[PDB]
């Protein structure tokens, strides 16, 4: 009970420490929004600027979850092959759903560049369908109301995933992944937000979603590298 309730309390602490962004500044700026001038602005700008900003910022949120990684117990216990191909895999996985946070479901907006602003912020980079399935895949996370430590939790699910292909120890993988599935089982009993697990993504929904993503990534950076 407490060898999971630790687990528990490490998974949180790792989260909480490699958060951009507190949830209370979030929440506060949601009045924050850009006016119409400003939207305009991101409009006109190129897509290889629009790319280069994204690109950016997309970096720094990966980094955070390597970060997030090297603090989970049991990822650096894991063989440096698996921890590469697990964070290759998941990273951006983990990124998506770290944005539901930064994501307004009331007026469909998210918080980009110091403002909250809608999908057609991004409308210079000419992919409206893969932005609008970002935005509808938050909208449906946010539904949820996850709270802080049910973030941790499910991201560290995200990651830990022994499906991933190229690990050569598996079985390894496999057991981190059941302690956590574990830990967060206990937590939502604890909470009586068990209901959640009715209510999370298929587990393809992600993969899909971010691959398509990925799709669109590696053209965007065979086209300004
Ligand atoms: C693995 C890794 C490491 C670490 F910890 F291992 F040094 N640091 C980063 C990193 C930091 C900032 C960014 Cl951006 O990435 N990554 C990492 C990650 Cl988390 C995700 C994807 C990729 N990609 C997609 C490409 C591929 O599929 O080959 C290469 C990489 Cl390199
Ligand atoms: C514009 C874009 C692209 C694409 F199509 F250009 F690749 N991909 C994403 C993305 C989001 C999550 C993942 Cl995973 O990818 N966005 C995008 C979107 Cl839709 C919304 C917000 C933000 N940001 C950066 C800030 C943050 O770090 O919270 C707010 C970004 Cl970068």
């Amino acid at each position: 009970l407490t060898e999971i309730e630790h687990l528990v309390q490490s998974v949180c602490k790792s989260y909480r420490e490699t958060c951009q962004l507190r949830l209370e500044d979030l929440l506060r700026q949601r009045s924050n929004i850009f006016s119409r001038e400003e939207v305009t602005g991101y409009q006109r700008k190129s897509m290889w600027e629009m790319w280069e900003r994204c690109a950016h910022h997309l970096t720094e949120a990966i980094q955070y979850v390597v970060e997030f990684a090297k603090r989970l117990s049991g990822f650096m216990e894991l063989c440096q092959n698996d921890q590469i191909v697990l964070l290759k895999a998941g990273a951006m996985e983990v990124v998506l759903v770290r944005m539901c946070r930064a994501y307004n479901a009331d007026n469909r907006t998210v918080f980009f560049e110091g403002k909250y602003g809608g999908m057609e912020l991004f409308r210079a980079l000419g992919c409206s369908e893969l932005i609008s399935s970002i935005f509808d895949f938050s909208h449906s996370l946010s539904a949820l109301h996850f709270s802080e430590d049910e973030i941790a939790l499910y991201t560290a699910l995200v990651l830990i995933n022994a499906h991933r292909p190229g690990l050569q120890e598996k079985r390894k993988v496999e057991q981190l992944q059941y302690n956590l599935e574990l830990a967060f089982h206990h937590h939502l009993s604890k909470t009586h937000r068990q209901s959640i697990l009715a209510k999370l993504p298929p587990k393809g929904k992600l993969r899909s979603l971010c691959s398509q993503h990925v799709e669109r990534l590696q053209i965007f950076q065979h086209l300004h590298p």
